[PDB]
């Protein structure tokens, strides 16, 4: 149908304007840290903590494949990559202190990136 292709069309663009929002925020980890999933090789006992990983390469996966219908659920992954780093590791740490500068200078992309998904009603 018609209607179906227009709304292929709407979660198309709000893939790209999501795309755009997952570059600028993994931008502010310079050090990588949130890349990649934690290693179970390397930290064989992380799911005995952590129940739902989330790094930058599973959302950018699940980005692609135009797995996100709506804004929240795509920020709802990003605070499971800073939330699980920040019960994991302690407060003294590199990771948790990463962790929270993501979280602040995140903040201000995604408020940008509510405004425009509700202006240009990618929703
Ligand atoms: C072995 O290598 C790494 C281990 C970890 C991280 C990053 C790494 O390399 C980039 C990040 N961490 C989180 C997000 O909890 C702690 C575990």
């Amino acid at each position: 149908s018609m209607e179906q292709v227009a709304m292929e069309l709407r979660l198309t663009e709000l893939t790209r304007l999501l795309r755009s929002v997952l570059d600028q925020l993994q931008d502010k980890d310079p050090a990588r840290i949130f890349a990649q999933p934690v290693s179970l090789k390397e930290v064989p006992d992380y799911l005995d903590h952590i129940k739902h990983p989330m790094d930058f390469a599973t959302m950018r996966k699940r980005l692609e494949a135009q797995g996100y219908k709506n804004l929240h659920e795509f920020e709802e992954d990003f605070d499971l990559i800073i939330d699980n780093c920040m019960k994991y590791n302690a407060r003294d740490t590199v990771f948790y202190r990463a962790a929270v500068r993501l979280r602040d200078q995140g903040g201000v992309v995604l408020r940008q990136a509510r405004r425009e998904v509700d202006s240009i009603g990618l929703e």
